[PDB]
């Protein structure tokens, strides 16, 4: 598994994971599935970034903390949205949101309503894709068109048989808490 994440993702989805587990003292040679979930997450984020017309969307997720909230403060001085208690992933100028993106091995409700507890910022956006090709998004809104959300689905579904086909799958799938 861990072998499978360095040959399935971008060198730099993988740097920016071990970095992640290494600043809370996680060492992604043995906690791999986490290792996997992560570099997933930022793979969609990355992917749904790249979603629609050419400069729709700000990336916040997968910068120093630093640079995320500097995006982010500036972001509400220039059209006046309000601040979110925590980082958000993206944001969207068509719509003028913050949106949060979840990517689930559990099922999209639970982690929708999880992520509706955890964030509770009214105003952020919450969309959310499993394995098997469910999505939830707040108020039924899935701001981008059904193509681009197609590519995501099909890329978490193949990550999901190339795992299965190396036989990684069912760790991975029952490694998620609440
Ligand atoms: O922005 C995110 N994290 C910002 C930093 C942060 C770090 C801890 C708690 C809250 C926020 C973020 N995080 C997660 C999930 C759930 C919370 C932790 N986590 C991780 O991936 C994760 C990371 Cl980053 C590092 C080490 C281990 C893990 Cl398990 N899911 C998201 O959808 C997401 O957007
Ligand atoms: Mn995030
Ligand atoms: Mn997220
Ligand atoms: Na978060």
């Amino acid at each position: 598994m861990e072998d499978f994440v360095r040959q399935c993702f971008n060198p730099m989805i993988v740097e920016l994971a071990e970095k992640a587990m290494k600043e809370y003292g996680e060492d992604p040679k043995i906690e791999t599935n986490k290792f996997a979930a992560i570099c997933t997450h930022l793979e969609v984020c990355f992917m749904y970034s790249d979603g629609g017309s050419k400069h729709r969307f700000e990336i916040i997720e997968g910068r120093d903390r630093i640079m995320a909230w500097t995006v982010v403060n500036s972001i509400c001085n220039t059209t006046g949205v309000e601040k979110p208690k925590s980082l958000p992933d993206l944001y969207d100028y068509k719509e003028n949101r913050f949106i949060e993106i979840g990517v689930t091995r559990r099922e999209v409700h639970i982690y929708y309503l999880e992520k509706a507890n955890k964030i509770k910022s009214e105003k952020t956006h919450i969309h959310i894709f499993s394995f098997t090709g469910e999505e939830m998004a707040t108020k039924a809104d899935y701001t981008l068109d059904e193509e681009s959300r197609a590519r995501i689905k099909t890329r978490l579904f193949t990550i999901r048989q190339e795992m299965a086909s190396r036989s990684l799958w069912d760790s991975f799938r029952q490694s998620e808490r609440a």
